[PDB]
């Protein structure tokens, strides 16, 4: 089985209950207001800012170089121009760091650091998502919250070195199948995918408490 298949076949279960989390639920809706929309992306900051540091670090390691597309995928330029926009020229002291949002950083950077292998499994639940209910969000929060067409305020959910995002994560699922793959790895890879959804899971839980 190859290692796409692999993990939307082990994700596709906890998938359905990360859409269909409260906090996503009142997104779809319409119903989260700058306030929600500013706290969740200050939280990606931290989290893909983690993300691509980890990502940085293992560049050149075997187990993970194939998916190695900084200028098609990185978020962490697009992310600052987001906070500049929503929280100002003084954002860097500003944003929050939730309890949630330190428990996912810490895994990213235990995975980064010691066990490289798995942090396929992060990239995967991260860049792939962008690229798939990202973009719907986007045109919901566009209508929402009237932002521009422009992209301010969104930069996170515009990809302007990718195309087409449906071909993209065609070539992204083509190049995880040729990473070096074995039981152990398949095994613990869809494992920790399973894990990185549930700590989504948890950040999307946590800031719901804190709005209401
Ligand atoms: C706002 C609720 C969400 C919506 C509307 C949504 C919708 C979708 C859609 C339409 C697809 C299928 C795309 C395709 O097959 O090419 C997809 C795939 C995916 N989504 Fe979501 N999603 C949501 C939340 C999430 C969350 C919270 C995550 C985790 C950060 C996530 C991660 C993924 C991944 C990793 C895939 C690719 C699965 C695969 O092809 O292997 N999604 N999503
Ligand atoms: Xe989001």
């Amino acid at each position: 089985q190859d290692l796409s298949e692999a993990l939307k076949e082990a994700t596709k279960e906890v998938h359905i209950r990360a859409e269909n989390s409260e906090f996503m639920r009142n997104f779809q809706k319409g119903q989260v207001s700058r306030e929600g929309f500013k706290l969740v992306m200050a939280s990606l900051y931290h989290i893909y800012t983690a993300l691509e540091e980890e990502i940085e670090r293992n560049k050149q390691n075997p187990v993970y170089a194939p998916l190695y597309f900084p200028e098609e995928l990185h978020r962490r330029a697009a992310l600052e121009q987001d906070m500049a926009f929503w929280y100002g020229p003084h954002w860097q002291e500003a944003i929050p760091y939730t309890p949630a949002t330190q428990h996912y950083v810490k895994r990213l950077h235990e995975v980064g650091g010691t066990h490289p292998e798995l942090l396929v499994a992060h990239a995967y639940t991260r860049y792939l998502g962008d690229l798939s209910g990202g973009q719907v969000l986007k045109k919901i929060a566009q209508k929402a919250m009237a932002l521009p067409s422009s992209g301010e305020g969104l930069a996170f959910f515009t990809f302007p070195s990718i195309d087409n995002p449906t071909k993209f994560k065609q070539l992204y699922r083509a190049r995880m199948n040729t990473l070096e793959m074995t039981p152990e790895v398949k095994h613990r890879v869809t494992e920790e995918a399973k894990t990185a959804f549930l700590l989504n899971i948890e950040l999307f839980e946590e800031l719901q408490a804190l709005l209401t």
